[PDB]
């Protein structure tokens, strides 16, 4: 399922809880970036998938504030769960941060992550 | 913090969010009851004070009582204050699919968010 | 359509030719420093039914005074009409190491028109 | 070390000029399947250990078929004994204006020599 401990390509851990209401909870910590110790998130997923093989779609956010340090950005996953002898998820994501009007062109990141439960 | 209200975009969709102290994002996305759905994401709480906007993001899964299709988007992007304020985003739409229709699960754009 | 001098909303200048065989060639850009090679294709024979024409083209951010050792794509489509558009989204990939590949892309939008 | 033949997971193959003047030119196998492709590249990349940056399109017609939309991938080549093209893309179709919310898609793909 979705509940668990799962890390991405980079060894990013992403903990999260997936409630019966289609709510995302937990902390992320990442492996790299302006950015230290747990982060909190929370999001969103489809609680009731397609039965004809599909994945389950899936969303969440981070800001990059913590007690630790601020970035001034966060960062969206929006993907699916792909349940299987060896689970996945895979994402898109944005990260923005905040600019000035003149730097808007160049606030926005764009990546791909893919996460599973074994750590690089 | 200039966030919490009411918010639209320029295409018939509304949203109507809570900015909480400890930087939480919660409210609801609609245009009837069967076009509203949860949203819940995170805002920068502290953000810098330069001029620059702040930073938040957020997620809708399109499934509520009534309708559910299998999909979900989430918006990043930044909220800037002012005269005329505004919340400017980029967003992904994930679609649920199997692995050989993957390649054209996702989505991208942008949608620009006033209080009026 | 296509072919002609058009500018995006941060007053960029796009100088491009829409070749009978799907071909996109021009200039990015006053000065000759910020001038760059652009190529490209579209859909020279678009559907009839309203709908727009797809397009993409690329810049490489080298010329003969500057190196960014980056490239932007521009995808999207041309909207004819009394006031024609080209309406984007673009990535721009810089080099980077393989450690900091994540950080490589940016993304955005641009829409064009021809004033 | 751009020059030739790349490869993806998907079955498709492309192959490709780099021009001495920073053009890619060549021609795109999705699977009748041959498209144009035409792009840039950094032709004087740095030699720090960091990639060389391209892009280039492909406009879905040919003499056969023609799914009114083009996709552009944005990346850069990683050379070495392993050598990559790592992309991400924007695939646009030609919508109405009622539905250009939904006209582009977006992903990722790496191609290999092999």
């Amino acid at each position: 399922g979705i509940t668990g401990t799962w890390y991405n390509q980079l060894g990013s851990t992403f903990i999260v809880t997936a409630g019966a209401d289609g709510a995302l909870t937990g902390t992320f910590e990442s492996a790299v970036g302006n950015a230290e110790s747990r982060y909190v998130l929370t999001g969103r997923y489809d609680s009731a998938p397609a039965t004809d093989g599909s994945g389950t779609a899936l969303g969440w956010t981070v800001a990059w504030k913590n007690n630790y340090r601020n970035a001034h950005s966060a960062t969206t996953w929006s993907g699916q769960y792909v349940g299987g002898a060896e689970a996945r998820i895979n994402t898109q994501w944005l990260l923005t941060s905040g600019t000035t009007e003149a730097n808007a062109w160049k606030s926005t990141l764009v990546g791909h992550d893919t996460f599973t439960k074994v750590k690089p």
